[PDB]
C-alpha cells in the first residue's frame, strides 16, 4: 500500500473517508475523456449530497488501481476553495468511485466557446466575468505555490465551475499529470509548458505561472487553442526563439502585460502567484479595463 505525503503529512488508503456503498446513487451521465469518466450523484446520510462521482473501470490494470487511489490521496489532502472537494471514496466496492464537489457549470474550455457573446446574446460575458474566473484561478495556485505543489498542466480543460450564470467560482478539477509524475511524449502540453521544461525538464513553481499565463491567453480568447496553425514542434521552437502569442482579440493591455511577464524567458523573472493577484486585482478595479467590449463572434 502507497503512502501519500504533502505539507509534511503522510497518509494512506486508511485515512481516506469510505462512504458506505448503499449510500451512492448515480444519477445520470456527465461524460468521460482525459479526466476519465464522472457522473452526477447523490450521497444520503439517511436532502442528500449532489456530487460528483469519477469511476474506475473494473476491467483494469494495476497501475489503474493504483492511479485511482493516489488521485483520491491527493485531492482529499487539498484543502482550498478554489480546488474542487473531495467528499469520500467508495474503493470497497466495484466499480470504484470517487466521490467529487459536483460543478455544475462544466470545464472551463467548453463555458467559454459556448458562451462567446453573439448577435442573438451580445452580452453573455464581460470582461469582469473572465477577470473573476482568472482571480479564481490564480488563487488556487497560490495555495498549490505556498504548498510546494506543482501542478504540471494548468489550462482551460482542467478547470470546473460551480454554475453557468453570475456568481459562478471556477477551480482546478484535474491532477493527473501531478499523479504521473507522483508515481518527449505526444500527449505532453507542450502549448503550455515553459522552455526549460523541455530542455533540463525541471519543473517549479515558475513553470506554473507560465502555464496561468497561458490560460489566461484562453480565458480571454474566449476558449481558443493556444498558438492558432502551430504544431507541438513548431511551438516549441517558436517559444524557445522568443516567440510569443498575439493578444487576444480585444484584450486590454494590462491583462497581456500580466501574460507577457508569465511568458518571461528566465523563471525569477516571472512574477508568482501572489504578484499575479495583485496584477488581476488592479486589473479589475481599472475602469478602462473593465468597460473593454469583448468581440461579437458573427
Ligand atoms: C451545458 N453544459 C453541459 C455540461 N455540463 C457539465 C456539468 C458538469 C460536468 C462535470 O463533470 N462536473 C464535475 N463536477 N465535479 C467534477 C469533478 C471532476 C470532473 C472531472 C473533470 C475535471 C476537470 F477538470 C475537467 C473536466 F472536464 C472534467 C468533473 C466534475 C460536466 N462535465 C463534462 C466535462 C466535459 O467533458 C464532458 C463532461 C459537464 C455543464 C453544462
Amino acid at each position: 500500500g502507497p503512502n501519500y505525503c504533502f505539507a509534511g503529512k503522510t497518509s494512506s488508503i486508511s485515512d481516506l473517508k469510505e462512504v458506505p456503498r448503499k449510500n451512492i446513487t448515480l444519477i445520470r451521465g456527465l461524460g468521460h475523456g482525459a479526466f476519465g469518466e464522472v457522473y452526477e450523484g447523490q450521497v444520503s446520510g439517511m436532502s442528500p449530497l449532489q456530487v460528483a462521482v469519477k469511476t474506475l473501470p473494473e476491467v483494469c490494470s494495476e497501475q489503474d488501481e493504483l492511479d485511482f487511489l493516489m488521485e483520491a490521496l491527493i485531492i482529499s489532502k487539498f484543502n482550498h476553495q478554489n480546488i474542487v472537494r473531495c467528499i469520500g471514496v467508495s474503493l470497497q466496492s466495484l466499480p470504484r468511485f470517487i466521490l467529487l464537489e459536483l460543478m455544475a457549470g462544466g470545464d472551463l474550455k467548453s463555458f467559454l466557446r459556448e458562451t462567446r457573446p453573439r448577435p442573438s446574446q451580445p452580452s453573455s460575458l464581460a470582461m469582469l466575468d473572465l477577470l473573476h474566473v482568472a482571480r479564481d484561478i490564480a488563487c488556487g495556485c497560490q495555495y498549490l505555490e505556498e504548498n510546494h505543489f506543482i501542478h504540471r498542466d494548468i489550462a482551460a480543460r482542467n478547470c470546473l465551475l460551480t454554475c453557468p450564470g453570475p456568481g459562478r467560482v471556477a477551480k482546478i478539477g484535474d491532477f493527473g499529470m501531478a499523479r504521473d509524475i507522483y508515481r518527449g511524449c505526444a500527449m505532453l502540453p507542450v502549448k503550455w509548458m515553459p522552455p526549460e521544461a523541455f530542455m533540463e525538464g525541471i519543473f517549479t513553481s515558475k513553470t506554473d505561472t507560465w502555464s496561468f499565463g497561458v490560460l489566461l491567453w484562453e480565458i480571454f480568447s474566449l476558449g481558443y487553442m493556444p498558438y492558432p496553425s502551430k504544431s507541438n514542434q513548431e511551438v516549441l521552437e517558436f517559444v524557445t526563439s522568443g516567440g510569443r502569442m498575439d493578444p487576444p482579440k480585444n484584450c486590454p493591455g494590462p491583462v497581456y502585460r500580466i501574460m507577457t511577464q508569465c511568458w518571461q524567458h528566465q523563471p525569477e523573472d516571472r512574477p508568482n502567484f501572489a504578484i499575479i493577484l495583485e496584477r488581476i486585482e488592479y486589473c479589475t478595479q481599472d475602469p478602462d479595463v473593465i468597460n473593454t467590449a469583448l468581440p461579437i463572434e458573427y
